[PDB]
């Protein structure tokens, strides 16, 4: 029992859409935990460090993040201090709310896996706060920063209908077979 | 003896620098020729209304543009009529200037054959006014409206390093795939 | 009112799969009618000769073709006369099946909406004869050679779980963005 | 310093082409030299586990490889296992022989940085041996199995015009966005 999952590719209009919350009914059953398990799963496949609901077609406030210690050490020394790239256990959110801690803008290359094969520099804060509730109801609270803080902005930014290419320096913006380099 | 030819692809960097001009001692010789020829040809086997050199690798003042009947006429009528979509002969414009003469402001989706297979949403002057010479070193002076104008912008943009998603409304990029119907 | 249509990419498994029936309590209906008017209007946006069902999600046995005299001609007269390339009406068929008139290959790039950005050369028979059923459940056939058989060929491919890629000298295979060009 | 490097893609000549040996004279000199630093430039930032110098537009008889442990650590170790993905040091070979040491085939999705964002299953040898020099002119000779076995034959075949999309299961080709997954 194999089945096949798909990320949702800009131009579907659940990418654009404001996802609706997830009914308290729903909250601990089996649906949702499908769900989750199917975000973790693609997630885990693409190494994206988090990824969200409508990006799999379904139009509801869930999240979920992960950062392995094997993606980050795969990261040069000296990129991997300058982006604040430190690894963190999987959480995932139902029904999130964003506030900001830092409001200081840092830029450095993001892309999605909904707009596959492109990268641009976008700003982000480098402080936040992710507070929603667990796929069992009980509350849950993260205030992190740096590129965890990057990370939950995209995502969170995934549940409102909102893509990197909206926030984007779009003279950075190029296919990933280009890259600067060094002589 | 055929040869290959390739439009780059966002992430070369040749499209976003600004081209050079052309020399005066260049004018009617066979290196522009060629690429004059270059240029034509690609436009009309991808079936695009205008090319600019820098696309086929060239950072020079040179563009060309042409809208045959045949292209219009498979544009709905309904559609060609609100684009304001007319034919309109090839000419090729070596250091052109643009001069926009309605600043109103006309929205639709346009492509780029450097950004293949995706269009945006992108505002463009409604009439504007393009002067320059040809490859053999005429002054022409070219005023158009709606559609032809579009191209033409469109063009201008790529000889100073501008790409559509720099000008786009964001929210409406898609990939070719998805489209808006008719119920 | 509108909706959004997307056409089906290379991976999804509805490609792959062979086409259901359309049964006789469908014919004439207005379910099967919604399908048909969504292929012809996907066709007629991406100005694609053919398209079938599958491509658009729905695994069952429907397939449209119509090549307008303007698209037609915006094929230089050169290569239209090469390929064999005339006008011909729109036509939908509802579970065809296709029978070999004339079985010298031709071979000429080809590409298809699912494999968005791409052609390869394929080998296709010089004429075939489709028969099936209108929506309304008439018996229609219609014998065609050249371009026409080409894309009879192609769509039929779709409602088999076939495409191009599987039947392509793959060495040919190239981004649209690459072209050979005449000196 | 900075500067920019592309890698080609399918449809540039280059990648069909058979790549010219570096002859006696430029071994262990400043042009090799700054071929083979770019070439693992690419490919750590990249992190695409072979390349070869056809990719980067250059046709002359140069790989490299590199898997470190960190990058091999991303897979799961059951795939890891089921692949024998092993992790290895840096080999840059010029004028490299393959011979196959183990004929019996294995069948794995693979990707390709010249077909960017597809997969499509192939079958490899399971082991074999690379001999070639090192830039310095030294002879090396690399026996491998399972998956960097795999890796040298790809990159083996692009100095031979060879893409994966010649010798893949095509009904297994996808884009990377669809992907199977475990219920
Ligand atoms: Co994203
Ligand atoms: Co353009
Ligand atoms: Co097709
Ligand atoms: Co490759």
């Amino acid at each position: 029992h194999m089945s096949f999952s798909h990320v949702c590719q800009v131009g579907d209009p659940v990418l654009r859409g404001v996802a609706a919350p997830v009914e308290r009914a729903q909250l601990g059953g089996p649906e949702l935990q499908r769900l989750t398990q199917r975000l973790v799963q693609v997630m885990r496949r693409r190494r994206c460090v988090g990824l969200s609901a409508p990006q799999l077609g379904v139009p509801r406030q869930v999240l979920a993040l992960e950062l392995p210690e094997a993606l980050c050490r795969e990261c040069p020394p000296r990129q991997r201090a300058l982006r604040q790239m430190e690894p963190f256990p999987l959480r995932v959110f139902v029904n999130p709310s964003l506030r900001v801690l830092d409001s200081r803008l840092v830029t450095f290359p993001e892309g999605c896996e909904s707009v596959a094969g492109f990268l641009a520099c976008v700003p982000r804060f480098q402080a936040v706060q992710i507070s929603g509730l667990d796929p069992n109801g009980e509350q849950v609270v993260w205030q992190a920063s740096g590129w965890a803080a990057r990370i939950i902005q995209h995502e969170m930014d995934h549940l409102q209908g909102c893509l990197f290419i909206d926030k984007m320096d779009s003279r950075t913006f190029t296919n990933v077979y280009w890259m600067k380099v060094n002589d």
